[PDB]
């Protein structure tokens, strides 16, 4: 019944290459529903917060300052097994191993320039929804389609 | 020699998600002939006598009546390995399991809403075509770019 | 006004080019609903009868050789002003007056060779929508985003 | 005259229909900055406050009805001219007057359901900018193309 | 008469744009046949050449500047009224005249960087390929679907 | 290392079916930059050389009379791991085992019409650079998304 949501940021790469209305359409088509948007300059604290996992990494300054570096498009979508089929749809992390027809697959090549951030669970999604979002900035309604969508 | 076809359907809701366009481009893209085309609401009877092998399953008259609830578009498709060929570019008969790039994979969500069949054999190309069409209905004729698709 | 049809073929050219799922595509994203469709060689006789008012003119008979020489896709397509519309979205008659973004515009140069056909007046859809389709081809159904596209 | 901003806003219509992807792609491509965006659905208040030119309207009440009825993503887009070329981009008020080529050309069909809005004026546009969004929530950044753009 | 030559040159902020597939692609759906490409960076006196005629104009300079600025894609284009067609097809020179539909319409802003040139006659064009291109860098080869396109 | 280059040829079929465009977008929006591109009918001479290993293989003679029957489109792109990535971008040899979303996989049938080539190996690569191409026909511009695609 087809509620899960997932977080999805347009990293500033991907605004800068001129993808945000490509990779939007490829989640309409999709099927699945926008319940969230916003476009913002992250900072620093912010990005940290969302990359406290990865915080003794060596590479975690050099992450945080790109992520900072432009503004971000923060998205949440929901659907069925919307996480783990987002994480299909951008392709694996390093745009190395991604196939083609997907968001990393297509548009991109070096892992620190990967156009796109997907949550990798459940919880990490419900994580960065509070992490990003205000709760009223999440919008319910019913998509048209949605009978078309689901059983 | 004759080449092998294919029975491609797209289901009620392909047609109600508008995607009949898109999914026919990705047909002549590749170089398939088209052979035969119709829209129709199929009958529940005509359904009967695709799905006859089913008649037995507790879902049948489920997928009978789902089935019948809209038009669908009827086609026949032309080409080298079309059979298997095609059934790779609908990709996964559970979309959440088809890849990014196959129709299926970039435009639905659910095995119960999965928008498109394809005959998952010569065998049961040859019998679908047979039902769906009248003999005079499949068109012959040579696509100008025939020697550039075919060695 | 919002029940109004035009009959709409993709001629030979249009088919041969592999143009059927662009044209398709245009018609199903502004809204219009699909109402009938086929895949056929018309007839010489059937041509005589489409073209009749034209019987008299000298390029009678390549007119019908053309619109003979390979299959067509014949439509149906339903909505608000459909007809003029339509027209608009396929252009004008000689491709070289068509603007970019018509369907001529974009995907043809001669006039002879000009891809596709729509009727011209509500009077010759009705007549053109009987010629070419029984009425019991005629698909009634609701657009899932019909509300979306009408007050 | 290349910091002029406009206000573009995908009404109920749009977002209900999948073409937020496809209408961001548009902006984007012709050089246009993205400076803010984000999703919501405007209280009755706010609408009336937008639309306050015409509380003392017949067509009022309806208006402010339809443009509650679901989600709109708002936009500020900044570039040369962009208020009067936005509007072209967009097309005529009355999609049956919008050409083939602009957003309601190509994809809506009924004033009532016209998919899109856009400043009619540079001050119509700095007045609907301070409406919708708070000074904080438009982003400055330089568009790596930028001198590719512009002279 | 379906033998006319155009001389269409892709200018650096084309190139630098990502914009060569498009507009190869619109030149190909439109059915004109490509003659000729190649890539390079003009030299300053090959374009102080091609733009004799602007010799003695302050801009000139600058102009030349510009365009060895970075490299373009060169091109002779075949067809029917491919000159006149040519030039409908980019837009008009400058992009704030340019419809949606036109290349320039859809992808620029400004005339100093409006990404496309064509011949704007018969005498320029010849001119132009004779210029561009030595005769042995135009390809004779007939379109597989040149019957498609012509009568 | 990110200044690898790789070979791509658009093959006799690719250029014939009008996909010269589509793909040359693909590499483009992948983020990989365009070095050198020629169009030319390649002789029976040059392609003996281009397949020198193989001209003691009966398939030989057939094989140059394709590459011979139209004109082909060469190509120099650079961008880390461009060799490799390219291939995958390109799909496998037989267009029956590549995945959609691959250009093989996406626009051809049969492996005798497989309507493009990339080297195999930077050995390769750089063999065939010297053999389609003047070291001066190989430009030298830096992109301006570069640092967008590259930490």
């Amino acid at each position: 019944a087809n509620l899960e949501r997932t977080f999805i940021a347009i990293k500033p790469d991907g605004v800068q290459r001129g993808l945000v209305g490509e990779i939007i359409k490829r989640f309409e088509q999709k099927g699945f529903r926008l319940v969230a948007m916003k476009f913002l300059r992250a900072s620093e604290e912010h990005l940290k917060q969302h990359y406290i996992d990865l915080k003794d990494r060596p590479f975690f300054p050099g992450l945080v300052k790109y992520m900072n570096s432009g503004p971000v498009v923060a998205m949440v979508w929901e659907g069925l097994n919307v996480v783990k089929t987002g994480a299909v749809m951008l392709g694996e992390t390093n745009p190395a191993d991604s196939k083609p027809g997907t968001i990393r697959g297509d548009f991109c090549i070096q892992v620190g320039r990967n156009i796109i951030h997907g949550s990798d669970s459940v919880k990490s999604a419900e994580k960065e929804i509070s992490l990003w979002f205000k709760p009223e900035e999440l919008v319910d309604y019913k998509s048209c389609a949605h009978d078309w969508v689901y059983e």
